[PDB]
This record gives structure tokens, sequence and C-alpha cells, in this order.
């Protein structure tokens, strides 16, 4: 067992969206992925931009839950990775995928986590629900 906590993983169907700033002022958005008490991982839009690396802490990223609300946290982005699924067109699509880990997770940060999660997981068992 190397992970400490269950990991959710979010419908990418109706996308989650996450957005923060880089140093140089533009702005990142990505899809989450999954969620747990220690982190997240979440897909980028286009090409990893040269800026975006493994090592980069970043404050209060807006994770957008929707009907669930909009938070806030601090991540350290631990690994960019690749994610691969196959084309309609029967094509290999690469596309950048992010590994963060929470910081300075207070009580109640925490609170709110587990509030994410157990919404995520009533909402995927409605998504299995339907045949
Ligand atoms: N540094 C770091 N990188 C992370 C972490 N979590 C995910 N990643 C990165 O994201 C990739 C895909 O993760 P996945 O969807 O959970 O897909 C994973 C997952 O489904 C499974 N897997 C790998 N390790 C574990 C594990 O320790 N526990 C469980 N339950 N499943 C695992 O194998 C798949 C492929 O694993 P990888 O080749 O390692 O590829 C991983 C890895 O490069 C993390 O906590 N730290
Ligand atoms: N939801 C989510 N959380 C993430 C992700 N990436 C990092 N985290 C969070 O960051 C914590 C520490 O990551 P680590 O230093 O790479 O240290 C990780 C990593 O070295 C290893 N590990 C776990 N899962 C994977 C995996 O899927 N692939 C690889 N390569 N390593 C993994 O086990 C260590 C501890 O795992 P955890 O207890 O789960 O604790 C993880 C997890 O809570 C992510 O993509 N999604």
């Amino acid at each position: 067992q190397r992970r400490r906590y269950f990991r959710i993983s979010a419908p990418l169907h109706p996308p989650y969206f996450c957005q923060t700033k880089l140093a140089d002022n533009s702005t990142l958005r990505f899809r989450l992925y999954d969620l747990s008490l220690g982190g997240m991982g979440a897909l980028l839009e286009t090409a990893k931009p040269a800026e975006l690396q493994e090592g980069m802490r970043f404050a209060q990223i807006e994770v957008n839950m929707g009907q669930w609300g909009v938070f806030h946290f601090d991540a350290q982005l631990i690994s960019i990775s690749e994610r691969k699924v196959i084309d309609g067109k029967n094509e290999t699509i690469t596309t950048p995928r992010l590994s963060f880990r929470f910081l300075n997770v207070s009580p109640t940060v925490e609170r709110q986590l587990q509030r994410i999660i157990f919404s995520l997981e009533r909402e995927a068992r409605e998504k299995a629900d339907k045949v």
C-alpha cells in the first residue's frame, strides 16, 4: 500500500476546471482528474508551457467544483507525466498529466477536501446509477 489516502476519480465528461497564475502573470488552466486528502491530479489543455515544471509551488489554486462550490488550495507540483488516449481517428493523443501535493493543509482545509470527496463519490455513484 504505497499510497496513504484513497484517491477519488473526477468525471472528465462534465469536467471540473482549475486555474492558477504563473510567475510570468499568465493563467494556467487544467481539468481536475482525481482528488484525495493529500493532493490532486489534473490534465493540461495545451502542451506544457516551458515555465511549468516539477518543484513549483502554487498559492491558492482555484478549484471550481460547480454547484459544490469554489475552493482555493496551496499545492506543490510534484510530477509532470503523460496521459495517452486512443483518438476517434484511432490515433494516440498525448497530453500532460499533473500531480500535486497539497500544502498548508490546516484542519479546516481537509474539512473542505472531505466535503468535495464525498460529493464526488455520490456523483460517480450516480454516473454508475444509470446503466
Ligand atoms: N511522483 C508522483 N507521481 C504520481 C503520483 N500519482 C500519480 N503520479 C503520476 O501520474 C501517473 C498516472 O497516475 P494514475 O492515473 O493514478 O495511474 C497509475 C495507477 O493507476 C497505478 N498505480 C501506480 N502506483 C500506484 C500506487 O502506488 N497505488 C495504486 N493504488 N495505484 C498505483 O498505475 C498507474 C500508472 O502509474 P505511473 O506509471 O507511476 O504513472 C503515474 C505517475 O507518473 C504521485 O503520488 N507521485
Ligand atoms: N490525488 C493525487 N494526489 C497526488 C498526486 N501526486 C501527488 N499526490 C499527493 O502527494 C503526496 C506525496 O507525493 P510523492 O512525494 O510523489 O510520494 C508518493 C509517490 O512517491 C508514491 N506514489 C503513489 N502513487 C504513485 C503513482 O501513481 N505513481 C508513482 N510513480 N508514484 C506513486 O507514493 C508516495 C506517497 O503517495 P501518497 O500517500 O498518495 O501521497 C501523495 C499524494 O497524496 C496525484 O496525481 N493525484
